[PDB]
């Protein structure tokens, strides 16, 4: 299987390549995943100077497959069963009174190593607004991914909105719809409705001189 792929620790690659309102960058992230446990640890660069968009909007972009599922759902896991090959992960998300990001990923094995390689254009932004004017605190507020099987496109789907809190006021919307395809032509995994959990965790190296992100996460997944 593509779970067999997950047992021990996987290190990951993560490459971005982003365009909002014209405004192009690059980030680059890559630490390790271990889906035993959930965990995730991960630091992110932008290899192109100083990032047009505040990092917190970042993290849902920035491999759902090392989510801890529990034995008793090892069956409802439609991101380890389609590797190799991977899987194409795409979303919108609305800023509310702001811009939209469209994101297309493709999330696979590359010799042994878990690549998310992503492209993201972000349209119709405010140059003073709460993502291009730099005005999100920098830290984050999880929430449940509600993970719908699809039979129709063999994938998976979900709709969820992330809060960004806003310095000097209330807190920005971040409302988002996602649907995953296989990349592969073997039979995958169409799972039954259950939950992912994240906790995640934003902090700074303090002898990284570049703008950058480290990250922590735990996830695991849930029936009902």
């Amino acid at each position: 299987k593509g779970e067999e792929l997950f047992t021990g620790v996987v290190p990951i690659l993560v490459e971005l390549d982003g365009d909002v309102n014209g405004h192009k960058f690059s980030v680059s992230g890559e630490g390790e995943g271990d889906a035993t446990y959930g965990k995730l640890t991960l630091k992110f660069i932008c290899t192109t100077g100083k990032l047009p968009v505040p990092w917190p909007t970042l993290v849902t972009t920035l491999v759902q497959c090392f989510s801890r599922y529990p034995d008793h759902m090892k069956r409802h896991d439609f991101f380890k069963s389609a590797m190799p090959e991977g899987y194409v992960q795409e979303r919108t998300i609305f800023f509310k009174d702001d811009g939209n990001y469209k994101t297309r990923a493709e999330v696979k094995f590359e010799g042994d190593t878990l690549v998310n390689r992503i492209e993201l254009k972000g349209i119709d932004f405010k140059e003073d607004g709460n993502i291009l004017g730099h005005k999100l605190e920098y830290n984050y507020n999880d929430h449940q991914v509600y993970i719908m099987a699809d039979k129709q496109k063999n994938g998976i789907k979900a709709n969820f909105k992330i809060r960004h809190n806003i310095e000097d006021g209330g807190v920005q919307l971040a409302d988002h719809y996602q649907q995953n395809t296989p990349i592969g032509d073997g039979p995958v995994l169409l799972p039954d409705n259950h939950y992912l959990f994240t906790t995640s965790t934003l902090s700074k190296d303090p002898n990284e001189k570049r703008d950058h992100m480290v990250l922590l996460e735990f996830v695991t997944a849930a029936g009902i």
